[PDB]
């Protein structure tokens, strides 16, 4: 059949992307209805970025200070309100390309597509995961700020992410659409570490199911284990522990492959302890934790 | 900065995708202007798929035999002509969503985005490479046939690929838009091997430049080599040989990193011969040959 990393089609979102300007700085904004959502740090200079008093910095801004472009067309900002770390700009015009949408806050391990932009024009799409330490491994250059992550269900767009900053370590932190940072991060220029990151156990499992489906299987073993004895080897190898909820999530996959979750665990535990001695699995030489159980189904 | 595999935004194409039906079988079609392009095997049963006499099979089909849907809307087929392995269906209506486009035949090693569909409705997008043996590693289920590969330059869509079949080995073969198979393949149900596949040398290089840009570098060594002595170790490890054209292609990257192509080669040669002894490079434990030099630039 085949199995690769795969993003939701980006169209529906592409028609919500707008450029937002305020002084020197310009960045990407999400135009839904007669609101335009963007990162609030748009209203900062460099001076301000070391220690911004944002409430102070707003209010001293009038609507006309905010430029919004939708192609070669100008929205007029008629109101402006801040919501945590998002600026929201009410405009005179509703977006005729608004899809059915909602705002969700995702959970660590959940995936989404990112449409990454520069100057309110889409450059590219890729699929991502919300790491345990609330960071994301992606690609984001200058001007990429305000690029969003989403999922599509039937034809409802669930916005989950807005990009804000690149942490020294080369990875990206951002907010949901209500303006709250995933992780303990703050929009200011000061050296912020995400903690040590761990692997998304339940996903790696689902990867091993996918593998077995598309016909790989060398890594399967004789053994089985308890969920506890397993976990005790999980924690040792920077894997997130595995709940019963997680086991439940793997029930369908388990049922299809005729392989019990705790056996899969035993086969995984073994890989952790012996490595892959030069072998590959779905032609990767690493354990892929960025496919959720749900992702694997939909593709399969 | 960051570096991940990244597809062109799919919108522009999503509005060219149509469902095409003929008897039992239904598949994806590309609607540009008042033509709709699709794989010709749509006109086959299973019987016919063992050894199809396509010229025979057409002509005995009238226009009304061809159903085309564009959302919940019906195009009327008013002419039908075959071009090698594509059926082309003239319709009463031009596609108001046709973008600026062209048809290109790509070369092995060139990349493109695939928008993969089922029943003329887009399910997902991913980035791909035209392997040396003219196959592609992708994801394509039943009904995925007629899913296209493309590149965008500014706002011109260069169609390069149409999907036809999955070869036993789990990989996918298809045509350009003029209906000619990349590779020595034919649209019939008979066991066809692609030859042994090799690695895209020039791309792997560009990957090593990207790496060095985003700050990795452990794999750099003291040595240098000749292009010949290099090649003689390339051929041994299933790498495509490296022309002067390829060296020329890496000139810009070389100039940025302050690292001469033949030194990079020496550093690569060394990896080939010693492996990666547990290390990673841009967090992959393999050599990534599916980013062209051009791709790396645009992202960077």
């Amino acid at each position: 059949s085949g199995f690769q990393k795969m993003a939701f089609p980006s169209g529906k979102v592409e028609g919500c992307m707008v450029q937002v300007t305020c002084g020197t700085t310009t960045l990407n904004g999400l135009w839904l209805d007669d609101v335009v959502y963007c990162p609030r740090h748009v209203i900062c200079t460099s001076e301000d970025m070391l220690n911004p008093n944002y409430e102070d910095l707003l209010i001293r801004k009038s609507n006309h200070n905010f430029l919004v472009q939708a192609g070669n067309v100008q929205l007029r900002v008629i109101g402006h309100s801040m919501q945590n770390c998002v600026l929201k700009l009410k405009v005179d015009t509703a977006n005729p390309k608004t899809p059915k949408y909602k705002f969700v806050r995702i959970q660590p391990g959940q995936t989404f597509s990112v449409l990454a932009c520069y100057n309110g024009s889409p450059s590219g799409v890729y699929q991502c995961a919300m790491r345990p330490n609330f960071t994301i491994k992606g690609s984001f250059l200058n001007g990429s700020c305000g690029s969003v992550g989403f999922n599509i269900d039937y034809d409802c767009v669930s916005f989950c992410y807005m990009h804000h900053m690149e942490l020294p370590t080369g990875v990206h932190a951002g907010t949901d659409l209500e303006g709250n940072f995933y992780g303990p991060f703050v929009d200011r220029q000061t050296a912020q570490a995400a903690g040590t990151d761990t692997t998304i156990t339940v996903n790696v499992l689902a990867w091993l199911y996918a593998a077995v489906i598309n016909g790989d299987r060398w890594f399967l073993n004789r053994f089985t284990t308890t969920l506890n004895d397993f976990n005790l080897v999980a924690m040792k190898y920077n894997y997130e522990p595995l709940t019963q909820d997680h086991v439940d999530i793997l029930g369908p996959l388990s049922a299809q492959t005729g392989i019990a979750v705790l056996d899969m665990c035993a086969s995984l535990k073994e890989l952790l302890q012996n490595g892959m001695n030069g072998r590959t699995i779905l032609g990767s030489a690493l354990l892929e934790d960025e496919f959720t159980p749900f992702d694997v189904v939909q593709q399969c």
